[PDB]
């Protein structure tokens, strides 16, 4: 029997707080905060039935650029759902490794994109998604 | 200028209509709606604690075949025993990989098969589960 | 037999239940790890401890450390995370978790994977592959 220590593992809050911008975003980058903030409290108000999400390729990723980064998802359509359209739109087969990511980690096919939305949108009222061939982001 | 438009996605109801005729079945082909329907109901009311399940191999895949197309689950066993039990009667290799789908979507391992059934059952009374070496149905 | 009745969870459990291999269990004897854990639970109620280890056919490093003490609302995907970058893979690499042969959904939190899965000792017990498969 050890009375050799554990390892003491951070709580959700620091997890959040650590890798808070670890997924970067060109859209962020390009789109100062409270105008994204003002049209993304916009488009929820005018389809409530809706989510507006940001889908961006990762850094690493070896895999086909989207041509649109700005979708409008109705939020019954269940994350698995929304991951089959988009692996439609890259034109990839099948067999091909598409991954989504959301602050980091892999969000499971059955929650509703509405779900997703309201559990992890951030502050500018916008939900981001970063896609690659890789079950990891970075 | 204007806002860029929002790529406007389809919803549940569509996403449905337009895969639909995704996922072929051999037993439904080879078994006519009305009699499947009658043996689902009669299974179904005569055993309520267990789920009827078609378990079939997608037309593009290249595992092996399985020996039986019909099973009876104890719906409280979790799908991810079940893949567990059905890896086992495949005689599959560690390294191979193996998927189940349902409506072209990767049920979560640690719903029960009730919840399966009765979120996804066809007007038969019968849950379809594909599977394949595809991440992917089609 | 048309139909294929497969069997049920006392059975399930009887067979599978103590089938991962553990180092640490076979290095440390149970009557000291359930002392352990016992004890552990009751000082952080808040925490769940969890010993992550190697499937035996896996092809992926050790781990620097087995004995984790994991915040119970980290979510599995969240600590998977956190391991991954402890064992210092690739990006490339593919890296599963099982929990008595099955992986978890990466929206459970630690605490209540433990709550449905810790063993007699009360500890949770996860092994890794590279394979979607322990073995």
């Amino acid at each position: 029997g050890p009375e050799s220590p554990f390892e003491v593992i951070i709580d959700k809050a620091a997890f959040d707080k650590e890798f808070k911008d670890s997924m970067k975003s060109t859209y962020k980058e390009e789109h100062p905060f409270e105008k994204r903030r003002s049209e993304g409290e916009k488009i929820r108000k005018k389809y409530p039935d809706r989510v507006p999400v940001i889908v961006e390729k990762a850094p690493k990723a070896r895999i086909g650029d989207l041509d649109k980064k700005k979708y409008l998802v109705p939020s019954d359509l269940t994350v698995g759902q929304f991951y089959f359209l988009i692996r439609k739109r890259i034109h990839l087969r099948a067999e091909d490794a598409l991954f989504f990511f959301v602050n980091n980690v892999i969000p499971p096919t059955s929650a509703t994109m509405g779900q997703l939305y309201q559990e992890h949108h951030e502050e500018d009222f916008f939900l981001y998604i970063a896609y690659s061939d890789e079950s990891v982001y970075g």
